[PDB]
């Protein structure tokens, strides 16, 4: 076995200040990272551009929470290339709250993926179920439905720009992280359809990271089992204990 | 008659590149106002610093396009603390592209606008009909339903940070601008309400702005009426005759 090389991304969500981004942002720097782990911060739209000019680790890439496919007449929102003309080619799509709160079906989320792909980005596609179709016994078929929604716009090269991430709706910002277990369940059913449905040589390379509660003690566990590559990271990457989440992937 | 402080606002909407933005604000920053006019520039969230770095006409101020009322668990999203913290204290809220697009219902965005009183925002409130309603003569009930909605939130003393803006759907981006004449009825319409409603002495004061299709050539006419306080524009707003806009205000 060898596994792909793995993502530590942090979600900041709707959060900071110019002061506490300032201090974390050197925590971050002076962290010295010793193996191939590629870093991923996403601060809110307005901080991208104090985050680019502090953050100098040389494992880091910057990423955009949100965006939308073109430029235009869209008051409130940020567009693809507006992103690419500020040096921003990473973009989260599809994350549980803007699906739950903010409107954005299987058909929007697939259609952002497909455009973001087009425009060179590297994108973090985000699935899971709630804890109702967890308890229904329906995880399988919704991240399977939710996957094959945006598979449906991809051609085969794209897959090279796609990260998924599988966030139970049930453990983000709940506490209740998923077992071990139970999340290399699904990401081996996620690998397997892949490797059936689009190549064998895309399944092997696909990183495909957990979220939902990952902290630093918790960390180390998932990454042991042999599907997980990586993780998408709330709560925790807004602290310094964000850096042993980020050694936890060696 | 005395009018109060007239407003020009460019709503840039999802658009700008770097260079773009930069050429400009250079033009506006060249450009010597001598009358007393509130200039407002809305850039994209990922824009604000950069214009808040090359910025430097005295007369403007520079407003977010939107906002969510508290920070948070909102991937996407930005909040008026995060704004504020920055240095930005003008926002848009409820512009007919989020009404449509993005869910924004009269609830929500009339709990926006309190929210971004309570912290000190001055707040431009956008309403109108659409092309539907105002061929059902339906124009003064929407207008008037959609302003009691905020009204609802608000305190007397919340009345000093409000602006309105008047943006009939149909007149928005389409070159279809409305007459003087149409936009004067409506505008003394909502004056009127709100010397009723709130008292005579915040309608005295309040601006109340018109938009959709406004250009260089059609501004003059427009301001001439006595309830018209000025202006949001939208596509005009990204060309150098925004400062004759600007001086149509005179």
């Amino acid at each position: 076995s060898a596994k792909p090389q793995p993502i530590a991304a942090a979600n900041w969500k709707c959060n900071g200040t110019t002061a506490s981004i300032e201090k974390l942002v050197q925590v971050f720097n002076e962290h010295t990272i010793s193996h191939d782990v590629q870093c991923v911060v996403a601060p809110t739209f307005v901080h991208i551009p104090l985050v680019q000019a502090k953050l100098r680790n040389p494992k880091y890439v910057i990423s955009a929470q949100n965006a939308i496919a073109k430029s235009g007449a869209f008051t409130g929102e940020v567009s693809m290339p507006i992103l690419k003309d500020i040096g921003v080619h990473w973009v989260i799509l599809g994350h549980s709250e803007r699906r739950t709160y903010y409107g954005e079906t299987d058909e929007i989320v697939a259609q952002k993926v497909s455009e973001a792909c087009k425009q060179g980005f590297m994108v973090i596609a985000c699935i899971g179920e709630t804890l109702q179709q967890r308890e229904a016994n329906q995880t399988a078929k919704v991240v399977l439905s939710q996957t094959s929604a945006i598979a449906a716009k991809l051609t085969k090269d794209a897959w090279n720009q796609v990260v998924l991430a599988y966030e139970p709706v049930w453990a983000i910002g709940t506490g209740k992280v998923a077992t071990p277990e139970q999340a290399q369940e699904v990401h081996l059913l996620l690998r397997k359809w892949v490797s059936e449905n689009i190549g064998t040589d895309v399944a092997a390379k696909l990183r495909i990271l957990y979220g939902g509660s990952v902290n630093a003690a918790n960390a180390a566990t998932l990454y042991a089992k042999p599907d997980i590559n990586g993780f998408l990271v709330g709560g925790a990457s807004l602290k310094p204990e964000f850096r042993d989440i980020i050694d936890a992937t060696r």
